[PDB]
């Protein structure tokens, strides 16, 4: 069966907390999402998500929709946790 | 079916090197590997594996073994690429 796990969204789990303003020279669309994960124990870090870009409801949800990277010789979860359903 | 991808080993793709000495104060036990991977278009990081820790062969592999993080707030795949077999 599965994958790498974000299983959720804790109904607690519903958030969007927007870190900022609007910036310029430096400028800030911040939404942001409580999660956790699936290890060894189901668990609790923070998805700091996309501002065009819409809360995840309440469920069980996976991997990449970009979200691993290089970034060097590399990958990188930077760029972001994306997310989608379990399939 | 699938996962995450580094399909692999190309036979290229054999390595490990270990960019160090002996370390102490700082030390050094570096393998290293080429790998590749599937995106949009299969492709090229290095895997800087562990050092107990021989060479991945040959094929396709997959995800986490320890791998993503958290370090914060976030998954990181800071610790390791690691790989296992498709499955």
């Amino acid at each position: 069966m599965i994958k790498v796990e974000i299983k959720p969204s804790q109904a607690q789990f519903t958030t969007r907390s927007g870190v900022s303003r609007q910036g310029k020279p430096y400028s800030l669309n911040e939404q942001l999402c409580y999660v956790d994960l699936g290890n060894e124990y189901p668990v609790l870090v923070k998805i700091t998500l996309d501002e065009g870009q819409p809360a995840y409801a309440p469920g069980l949800y996976t991997v990449h929709l970009s979200s691993f990277k290089v970034g060097q010789f590399g990958s990188l979860m930077i760029d972001r946790l994306r997310l989608v359903p379990a399939k």
